[PDB]
């Protein structure tokens, strides 16, 4: 149960930007006193990785080789540390994190002062397995185009529910006040050719994606729980 | 050749297949040098790029009598394929299966040229990450994110429309017909209830066939500014 318990809040868990030494990441962590998941990419590939009680003690022996705590308050600490950066960028955390591409997987190395005392940690992600990234990114976000395009398609209805009022109060006989306040008729299809023409180059350029963890975040993580919801 | 083949495939749009009970999603381009195909279930993204000798080879092992250049079986494949991946319920007979393999996909086409047996394979492997990537995950997020710029300016259009009906308002002339009056538009209102009820039926992917249905122009169109 501890595996699936781990896996449901990874799913759950939303995207966040990490600004490692001089790179972007997008992470997705989920820390509980049982252990770990985490999940890593840069838009070219996904590495992902679940880590238990008993190999974050080995592993915390291996590199502080000074520090005797129980797993369950490196966890904690761990997931202290992380939650506030995740939360908001520019949090003077003191969090300094590396990046290393060793064969094919992936060393983050993140090192804190606890309270003015190194405290240093190592993500060893592998890749992803076809299934896991499937589910994280390909459906959800498929999900959250559907869910927008229905979005589109309810505000081009009411558009066209005002415009039909708006032509009744121009039969009426009656003139506006202003004149600047005239809006010509909203067409569906010229609306939205001249989006794609106009518009489409700059909201297409995801970049580093710091677009997508800042303006698509609430209808990934409803997409994902109405996803999980169902099954 | 290889390069060619790589930009039509990304510059393709998925299709909908339907075979043994199954539904895939398909992208494939075929060229005088060989075809590339890309095949996914929502759950495995299986990649195949096939030249000349691998498609004579799989052609001779497959149709032990089809005599014929590779160019030309090439050329006869694409039209006996394009016309159902581009339109769905297409009369013709090209029945579909898919054997899952241990890692691999084998997806076997039959069809009747000219009355004529004509069978092929498809002996797809798992896509490396950075194909699935490039091929799913960014153009996704630029669909995304172009549509919440849509969703903006709708919402930007829709604010004008209300400041216009709150001017005529203003004058004192009311409306002849009371059947057509709209609420007031409110962004986090409006929101809030699409989230409340319509969204576990919007965001209902499926098999895949309403993400065909429904915004492929817009894939084709950030896929083509993502190549550029």
């Amino acid at each position: 149960p501890v595996m699936e318990e781990l896996e449901q809040g990874l799913l759950m868990q939303p995207w966040a930007w990490l600004q490692l030494a001089e790179n972007s990441l997008l992470a997705k962590v989920f820390i509980t006193k049982q252990g770990y998941a985490l999940l890593v990419s840069d838009l070219q590939q996904v590495w992902h990785e679940q880590v238990d009680t008993s190999v974050v003690s080995q592993r915390a022996k291996e590199l502080n080789k000074r520090l005797t705590a129980p797993p369950a308050a490196f966890l904690c600490h761990l997931d202290n540390l992380l939650r506030p950066l995740l939360k908001d960028a520019a949090h003077p955390s003191e969090a300094t994190f590396s990046c290393d591409c060793v064969a094919d997987a992936l060393i983050l190395r993140v090192r804190s002062e606890l309270s003015g005392l190194p405290f240093y940690w190592n993500f060893h992600c592998m890749l992803a397995s076809p299934s896991l990234v499937s589910q994280h990114l390909i459906r959800p976000l498929m999900g959250m185009s559907l869910a927008l395009q229905c979005q589109v398609r309810e505000l081009a209805t009411l558009l066209h529910m005002k415009d039909l009022e708006i032509q009744d109060y121009q039969e009426s006989g009656a003139t506006l006040i202003r004149d600047r306040l005239k809006t010509e008729p909203f067409e569906e299809n010229s609306f939205l050719e001249q989006f794609m023409i106009e518009k489409l180059p700059e909201a297409c350029s995801i970049g580093d994606g710091k677009p997508f963890v800042m303006n698509l975040q609430d209808l990934y993580m409803a997409v994902t729980t109405q996803e999980v919801q169902v099954g």
